[PDB]
């Protein structure tokens, strides 16, 4: 139920569902501890400011270039509006779980976006919906279908010929429906299955608004809009050996529908018809995943296998073509930009800027799996994040662009800086662990200590120490001499019944806090490798850092009845009497510091879809810092 005080030994106990975990109290405060205590709301608040990557490993259709100067797309929860020129983000956070498709309106302002079904705190299951919403306010207009979808909205459209009165929407049924609405009137025109296997892509044709057309695999419908029902033409190949699948689709000026498809093969099929009337055989040596028809005529090309960036004639007569660098991986969308200006999407999350001749640099790029490690510089505004995806990447946090990206062996877990600033180490799910120069990206050492997951890489405030967090439920520490290039096996604290979650040293470098699994809170004299058990000398002492979650300074963030796993990290500001969490529940809070009483009241903002695992101030608490682990974005928050 709800913690209890101890007058007679100084402590405040919680409950984590059953078991109860003691923590102690500095003897100062003591005497006048009241349970039923309140603690502030902070002082501050957050304002997202960046979101880093973007969703090309598993989605398509979901970069544009509004006339404004901003790149469009999502990522996690939240869309971002990105101006490349100005380098500034807007975000819409109207959703509260992953966008999967998005489509902007012919009015050039008006957008549109889906998402899968949720899970809560609860957890109970939040349906899929629509949302359309206005780019210039970023105010919500419509929120369409709540009910009436199923898994998940993947593809959406606005009708082009009429001024795109309406949208149309696939769900993931299983049976795949798909629906018509005026989005305006948040009315459904119609609906049917659409398909039973993955479909890809639906769009309206150019100049009809009754016209759908959809794809995916092996399928190719044309619908049409009679009243409120939907009448299927199936695509007929004829002479056309029929592609695995159909990955994407456009419209020429003349109004043929084009389709790019698993084969390689541009497909042309004449406005009224099913059937093909022209084709483009082997234009791509891989799968086709974008086409884009520029606004003077030339029709692009992606390549996903072949990297290829091909240009096509009105006539579809091959024009140009470059070959992306394989570093960004194959291409998943092409967008129009201003003037000789293209947008590639990649599967890699990169979001490249170029030319069809083509100079193509990423202006947007992220990790492309799941994300646990996250370390703050002590006197620059960097951080360095790394995931299972191997990436090591040290971020600057003014330009928002990585200063540079290690691909190491091993999934990578964690990480910290050196106080000097001088070095910075990465631990890995193997045991191994790594040490790099924060300035060339060279090696400095690399030593394996057990061979499970490396949870916590964290030197002493004075920098003589590395205490290192295994899964195997010991802590390894290392002496480091010659500012973080010089290291030395010092022993291992042992004592813990279960994995290594979080570590604090002290203020002094003398101690260590540590949180487990069995959620135990055990200190350590580091330099002897042994364990210090005697309360009246840990409970007054004062800790450099506060990312330990189980502790009387931090409890009260844990909302009632919580679980043991509800939170995965938690900081404190450098300066500013702020603490930050990141829940099980894609949400980070701020509180105040301390946080020591039940029910603590917080900000809560959203945007990370699953997992926020780690949380982080950068050194001057200009910033926050979450990493969002499945959902893969990194995302700064900015203390105001």
């Amino acid at each position: 139920k709800e913690p209890v005080f101890s007058a007679e030994e100084g402590y405040v106990k919680m409950f984590l569902r059953g078991r109860p975990v003691t923590m102690y109290m500095p003897k100062d405060q003591v005497d006048s501890y009241s349970l039923e205590a309140k603690v502030e709301l902070p002082t501050k608040r957050l304002k997202l400011e960046w979101v880093y990557g973007y969703r090309g490993r598993d989605c398509r259709n979901n970069l544009y270039l509004l006339p404004t100067g901003e790149t469009v797309y999502f990522i996690a929860s939240v869309v971002v509006l990105y101006n490349v020129e100005e380098q500034l983000q807007r975000h819409y956070a109207g959703h509260n779980d992953d966008v999967k498709c998005l489509a902007v309106h012919p009015d050039r302002i008006t957008i549109a976006t889906g998402q899968v079904a949720g899970t809560s705190k609860d957890g109970k299951q939040l349906p899929p919906h629509v949302r359309i919403w206005d780019s210039v306010t970023l105010n919500t207009l419509h929120v369409i279908g709540i009910g009436f979808f199923d898994r998940a909205v993947t593809c959406i459209a606005f009708s082009k010929s009429n001024g795109g009165t309406n949208l149309c929407a696939v769900d993931d049924s299983n049976d795949h429906v798909l629906s018509v609405w005026d989005w305006q009137k948040e009315e459904k025109l119609a609906d049917v299955k659409c398909s039973n296997e993955a479909v890809f892509a639906a769009d309206f044709h150019p100049t009809d608004t009754n016209i759908i057309v959809t794809c995916g695999k092996s399928h190719l419908y044309f619908w049409t809009l009679e009243g409120s029902s939907l009448n299927k033409k199936q695509g007929l190949f004829e002479k056309q050996e029929k592609p695995k699948f159909v990955l994407c689709v456009t419209f020429s000026e003349n109004g043929d529908t084009i389709t790019g498809d698993s084969s390689g093969n541009i497909l042309v099929w004449g406005k009224g018809t099913n059937r093909i009337s022209y084709a483009v055989q082997g234009a791509h040596e891989g799968g086709i995943f974008a086409l884009c028809m520029l606004r003077d005529g030339t029709l692009v090309s992606g390549g996903g296998k072949d990297r290829k960036l091909i240009s096509w004639s009105g006539n579809y007569q091959k024009l140009r073509k470059t070959e992306i660098p394989e570093q960004f991986g194959p291409i998943r969308t092409v967008a129009e930009g201003k003037g000789d200006v293209i947008l590639i999407g990649t599967t890699r999350n990169f979001v490249l800027q170029g030319t069809l001749s083509g100079d193509f640099t990423p202006i947007t790029q992220g990790h492309t799996d799941e994300l646990w490690g996250l370390a703050i510089h002590a006197s620059k505004s960097q951080f360095l994040t790394c995931g299972h995806d191997k990436h090591a990447t040290l971020w600057d946090a003014v330009g928002h662009r990585p200063v540079w990206d290690k691909i190491i062996e091993d999934p990578a877990q964690s990480s910290g800086f050196h106080p000097s600033g001088s070095v910075v180490a990465v631990g890995t799910l193997t045991g191994r662990w790594f040490v790099f120069d924060t300035e060339t990206k060279d090696l400095v050492t690399v030593h394996t200590d057990g061979n499970e997951q490396l949870s916590v890489m964290r030197y002493s405030p004075d920098g003589n120490f590395l205490a290192i967090g295994s899964h195997d439920n010991c802590i390894y520490i290392y002496g480091v001499s010659d500012n973080g290039r010089k290291y030395t096996r010092v022993g291992k604290c042992s004592g813990h019944s279960s994995f290594i979650t979080h570590l604090d040293w002290s203020v002094n470098s003398q101690f260590l806090v540590s949180n487990s699994g069995d959620y135990e809170i055990l200190y350590w004299v580091p330099s002897a490798c042994k364990q210090v058990v005697s309360v009246e000398t840990t409970r007054d002492i004062e800790w450099a850092t506060y990312t330990c979650t189980l502790g009387f300074h931090v409890f009260g963030v844990w909302p009632e009845g919580s679980d043991g796993t509800d939170i995965n990290a938690v900081c404190r500001a450098h300066e500013k009497k702020l603490l930050s969490t990141g829940d099980d529940f894609g949400k980070v809070h701020l509180f105040s510091y301390p946080c020591s009483q039940f029910r603590a009241p917080s900000h809560i903002y959203g945007g990370h879809s699953s997992h926020v695992t780690n949380v982080d101030f950068l050194c001057e608490d200009s910033h926050l810092i979450s990493t969002g682990g499945k959902d893969t974005s990194i995302m700064q928050w900015r203390v105001i």
